[PDB]
């Protein structure tokens, strides 16, 4: 009975930020990337790093960039509506689960809230049907330590997982993440971390040699 978070046009993006995209070469991104209203010069991605289109609001950015202000603007706007929709959900199923550290848990469908920072220091499973939905509401940061893998079980799909964070996200080196990130600030990945998901930041996305794939 938990409704999907509608991403509108932002659904078309693996990475969408408002202040840019930094990168330690070489990353492997599958899906479109965009930044707005910042200049496309703030996208530090090469053409060989993106399987998809790089969208700029202006004439600056990587050589393969497409200038389309109105699409980037709509996407960022839809990302804000999604962020507010996700943050606005009421009547959580869980509050302060694991007291802000959830290593080793198996997370079943529902609306989860943390009034603090959330840490993921060891492997977790997300377990549910192909139609089940998870919304994780985090009033601080979200941290996941090096080499931590999020596993999906029971038919659970990346496209039906949403992480809403009031603070910054940090995914440790070589970690594997599952789901959509709606961050009010930054999403910062470290050396060889991967995500099956979307990085939607109201500030910047920062990468270090990452694999980023849009959910199927």
């Amino acid at each position: 009975t938990l409704d999907l978070v509608n991403l509108g046009v932002a659904a078309n993006f693996a990475i969408l930020s408002k202040t840019g995209i930094t990168d330690v070469y070489k990353s492997a991104i599958t899906g479109d990337v965009g930044a707005c209203p910042i200049t496309g010069a703030a996208i530090l991605l090469k053409c060989d790093e993106v399987t998809g289109t790089i969208f700029s609001v202006d004439a600056a950015g990587p050589a393969c960039k497409i200038t389309d202000a109105s699409r980037c603007t709509t996407a960022v706007g839809d990302m804000q509506i999604a962020y507010d929709n996700a943050a606005g959900r009421l009547n959580p199923d869980f509050l302060n689960l694991g007291a802000g550290t959830i290593g080793g848990k198996t997370l079943t469908p529902g609306l989860y809230k943390w009034t603090s920072t959330l840490n993921i220091p060891t492997d977790i499973t997300i377990s549910g049907s192909s139609t089940d939905v998870w919304i994780f509401q985090v009033a601080g940061n979200l941290n996941m330590s090096s080499a931590v893998r999020i596993t999906l079980a029971g038919g659970a799909q990346a496209k039906n997982i949403f992480w809403q964070t009031a603070g910054a996200v940090t995914l440790g080196s070589t970690s594997h993440f599952e789901g959509n990130i709606l961050s009010q600030t930054g999403i910062n990945m470290k050396t060889a971390a991967s995500i099956n998901g979307r990085m939607m930041a109201q500030t910047a996305v920062t990468l270090q040699m990452n694999t980023v794939t849009i959910p199927q």
